[PDB]
């Protein structure tokens, strides 16, 4: 059972509320971790126990390369600590503005990672309901690992996520469920081919008001099999989003033709095309 | 909770009694697992029900990069299996013949991590008893991963190990302790060397034989400060060995002026030095 002593804490990777993620290494080890730390007065007081409860039950459940891991927990007097995995390189959003927007090769690998991690998320019944960017971390590797488990849902209303990645139904039918995180997806994509998300305004309100009209346009040489992927993920109705149960799972969503070349089966161990 | 279904079984890693390590790949993730694979009814007829739960116990408890690490056990109606890392590139003793012996360098550098290694496992009051170059497993990276702790100790007789290794006072008190796995130490960097463990004869009587006499020389060019660190381990007087408590411990040992240029605190994320 750790304690704040056996680490020594480096550099702070992000912060939230009062929330502090900490690079810290581990003195009997020399490993990095990246420690979340969280306040038990500001969780209890704000109410968020069920979130930060959801959270850590939801991330020991998975076991998936795709994934940030917790390898352990531990509390003090005032603190909560989470030791997950350290993914060095950090936010794909990173990569997307460094480089603008990634080549078909990049935009096909990063995809298919994605998608392949929802499989293995939404097979065990549990929707993120905050996908983007941000929150797609890169690792040591290139290979994708995702995070930030506060917001998401174990399947048996309420969370709304960030405002460019929300489905229609979130803003019409307080209802969530796998296709909005399929929905994300298409913003994704979009955003990986494109460089920017597909629904963008001045503010929140007037984003949703796009959101719930379709209202968005492919560039001119948008590459035509991602556009057309998006435009089956991209739609109104979350019963015919590719990759749903009404449209029969993940198959054919990965027998789409954007991703005719992808080896489905090992691609953790696939070396990763180079950011331009 | 996972199953054999869970799994693609590959190649043979080794096999013992009614017992094998097999390579395995989870489906799910791709990942790959050296699984061992132990038959109830053996254990239970040949009285192994402390060992193999000792062993798990064990492996449990341990948290350090030169270690193989368990990751999930599971058991159907004949046979328990556990899941452990995966060392590719097998054995030590497999480069030991095939350089021949280890230049000063890779002495110095394998001889660091497993003195590392047993500063941790001896810290949790756990002795190995059966260390040698059979046990000590390189990862793709080529650092080591200390396998084998059926047989291990946890301190609150009985067992003797590999022949060569034993040291003497298992021989003559039937008494068994962090010492042991020290003299194991140096009779291992002697077989770096060298080429070849310092106690060899045409059998096993003629080994103990030579042991309990201290009788071994070391070849000419044995890198002096080598031979000074292994006339420190091969002690006869088990208080009297570099490492142990009587002698203050890890400290000390690691201080030997063959460890003069080590950095003893982040050896699995130093490059090791190539094999000759
Ligand atoms: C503080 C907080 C966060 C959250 C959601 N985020 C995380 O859990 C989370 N946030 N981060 C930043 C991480 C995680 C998971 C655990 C985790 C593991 N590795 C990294 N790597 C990493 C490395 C560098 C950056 N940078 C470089 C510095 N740059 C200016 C910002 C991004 C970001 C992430 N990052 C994280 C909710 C409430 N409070
Ligand atoms: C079957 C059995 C074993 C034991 C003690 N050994 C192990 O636990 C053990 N034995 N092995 C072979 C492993 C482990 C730990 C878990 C483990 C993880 N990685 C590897 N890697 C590995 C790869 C190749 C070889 N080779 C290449 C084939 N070569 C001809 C022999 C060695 C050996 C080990 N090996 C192992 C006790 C009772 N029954």
């Amino acid at each position: 059972k750790k304690r704040p002593e056996d680490f020594k804490f480096g550099k702070i990777l992000g912060e939230g509320s009062f929330s502090t993620t900490v690079l810290a290494r581990e003195l009997a080890t020399s490993r990095e971790y990246a420690i979340k730390i969280l306040e038990k007065r500001h969780i209890i007081k704000e109410n968020k126990v069920p979130y930060v409860t959801r959270e850590r039950d939801v991330m020991s459940r998975l076991d998936h390369p795709f994934f940030v891991k917790l390898y352990f927990t531990f509390q003090d007097d005032e603190k909560l600590y989470f030791g997950l995995s350290y993914a060095k390189n950090g936010e794909l959003l990173k990569y997307i503005r460094k480089i603008g927007s990634f080549d078909e090769t990049c935009t096909r690998f990063y995809t298919a990672e994605i998608v392949s991690a929802l499989e293995y998320l939404h097979g065990k019944g549990i929707i993120h309901r905050d996908l983007k960017p941000e929150n797609i971390l890169l690792n040591e590797d290139m290979h994708i690992q995702i995070t930030d488990f506060g917001t998401a849902k174990v399947l048996s209303n309420s969370f709304v996520g960030t405002a460019q990645y929300v489905s229609p139904e979130l803003l019409t039918e307080k209802s969530a469920c796998k296709s909005s995180d399929l929905w994300a997806l298409g913003c994704i994509i979009y955003q990986l081919v494109a460089g920017l998300p597909p629904f963008r305004a001045g503010n929140e309100y007037l984003i949703f008001q796009k959101i719930i009209k379709l209202e968005y346009d492919f560039p001119e040489k948008f590459f035509p099999k991602a556009r057309d992927l998006v435009e089956k993920l991209l739609v109104l109705d979350a019963t015919k989003r590719l990759g749903c149960e009404e449209m029969e799972g993940y198959g054919p969503l990965k027998a789409h033709p954007f991703f005719e070349s992808v080896t489905w089966e090992n691609l953790h161990q696939q070396t990763p095309p180079k950011l331009t």
